[PDB]
């Protein structure tokens, strides 16, 4: 079935010593094409992002590649810690454009109280000026993005009340509704302890194509893949059994987080879809499908 | 009569010493709004801009603000040294966007013989990924720039054969045609050893909007204005006698190369004209001019 193909043995983004908002680690990034060029809207933290290293604070940084292998990067933080929500900082972003404007969903973590993350909501029409929008769902919650566009009228998110993935539908992204879970973790299994999305989901003519990652009852992070219905995205189609992507290079399982690839941006160019995900929440790395090879076991 | 107002008594965008292609000076930028954005293309060297100290290398790296003040930057240079004609690199880019496409002229540095430098013209449409066209005037020139737009159907650059600016005419920007001197230096005042256009001409109401430099007889640099007619840019409407920039504050008169203020770059926000600047070939500053104060005595 579905094996996402390292493009590269090494990262494609590393942290860098020289800027303190990006010091320890870079990670867990958005990604999107568009102009002629792949764009990543990184997490990046200042100290190893585990409460046993400290008192971490996330930050989201901007990189752009011709190539989608060499990035360039700039040189501060697109968005910086600013709201009580965001104590600790931004996480996780996943972004689609949608008539111009471009919605990025990231976790608000706050630290405030038990549970104090949230999923939030920024636009920008240049991926460089965000304008936050506030909380979308108040209550413990992330793993989230719109779909890449309205189906039948409607905004529809992905989220993830802890630990299945869930959906809901909205009409003004203000408030919403018809909120059910979609997928479940599975006993004895790589994929027993908690599911959430990877990036945003991509349009098919069979579906709506999801990537997702799972954790093991050790902790280790594999992504997943999930077909869904084009009307009805709560229909799960099919869900391969076999994970399309592990831990195996030396930079996905050592680092500050062992044993973990965690996406949140896959880019597409000409049919062929690039992956980004974080390694040992350290760096990021990039691994590719081609759309032609998104099949599921008859 | 015509003043630029500076925005800060700071440099915008400094040299950064740990990447080697930028570490000395960065100056004269092309300049540009768009997408609700300021985006630089900016000259950067390796080592001071001048033969005594070495064989200084000019690369193109890119800066971009939402206020026009405070700027982010890449890690890398957006164009390096390539070519034969770029043996040491690019310099003084202007840009212009006609179409959904940037047109970006540039001094191409070859110094293989006397003279060896000639307008290279670059295309993009994100200002990231450049395509190069080649040179466009075979012969020593620098100091151009196109039209932000056609007229009367046709492509117009401003090219300085020296120590004159000049005008040309394009149907297809390969082959140029009705080539004339439009301005010259004036003998015995600021503007007495050449003359050179700044940033790409401003359409305005009552003409074309041209920021020019000049030398003076001790090669101090300033900043001047001119207003050419609208169908025919050929014909000078009005020239300002004075200086409207001038080197007053300490890293416009100090640095590589001493008293030298220079634009490549005009962008515009809402009836605001922003101009960047060149200080002593080492930093960058900005000015800022209101169409409103557009006035010629
Ligand atoms: O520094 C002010 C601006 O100078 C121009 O570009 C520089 C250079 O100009 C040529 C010539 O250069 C002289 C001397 O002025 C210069 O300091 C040294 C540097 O090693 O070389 C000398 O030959 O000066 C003439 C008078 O204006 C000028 O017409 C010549 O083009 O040209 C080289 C190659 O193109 C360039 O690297 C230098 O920066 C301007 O075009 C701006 O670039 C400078 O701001
Ligand atoms: O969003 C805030 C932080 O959430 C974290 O995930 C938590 C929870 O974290 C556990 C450990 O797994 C984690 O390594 C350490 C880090 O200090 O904190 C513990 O509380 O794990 C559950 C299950 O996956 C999540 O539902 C929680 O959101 C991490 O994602 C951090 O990166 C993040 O800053």
């Amino acid at each position: 079935g579905i094996k996402l193909k390292r493009l590269s043995d090494k990262p494609v983004l590393m942290p860098k010593a020289e800027n303190e908002w990006e010091r320890a680690a870079v990670f867990n990034t958005a990604a999107i094409y568009d102009n002629g060029l792949f764009h990543l809207i990184y997490r990046a933290t200042d100290i190893g992002p585990h409460a046993k290293y400290g008192k971490y604070i996330s930050r989201l940084g901007y990189a752009v590649s011709k190539d989608g292998i060499n990035f360039m990067r700039l040189d501060k933080p697109v968005m910086s810690n600013e709201t009580e929500q965001e104590l600790r900082g931004l996480e996780d972003p996943r972004i689609v454009k949608i008539d111009g404007i471009y919605y990025m969903m990231y976790t608000g973590f706050g630290d405030r109280f038990q549970d104090d993350y949230r999923i939030c909501l920024a636009t920008s029409k240049n991926l460089i000026d965000w304008e936050r929008k506030g909380v979308v769902l108040d209550e413990p919650n992330k793993d989230a993005s719109l779909f890449p566009e309205k189906i039948n009228g409607k905004y529809v998110m992905l989220h993830r009340r802890y630990p299945d993935i869930w959906i809901a539908f909205s009409d003004d992204l203000k408030n919403w509704y018809d909120h059910k879970p979609i997928l479940k973790p599975i006993p004895n299994t790589w994929e027993s302890a908690r599911v959430g999305i990877g990036g945003p989901p991509i349009k098919t003519k069979d579906g709506w194509f999801l990537i997702y990652h799972a954790a093991d009852d050790n902790n280790v992070y594999r992504l997943g893949a999930v077909l869904l219905d084009l009307e009805d995205p709560s229909k799960v189609i099919a869900r391969q059994k076999e994970p399309i992507l592990e831990p195996e290079l030396g930079w996905e399982k050592e680092g500050y987080i062992p044993n973990v690839v965690f996406s949140c941006g896959n880019a597409v160019k000409d049919d062929t879809i690039y992956v980004y995900y974080g390694g040992a929440d350290t760096v990021i790395g990039v691994a590719i499908l081609e759309m032609k090879d998104i099949k599921f076991h008859h």
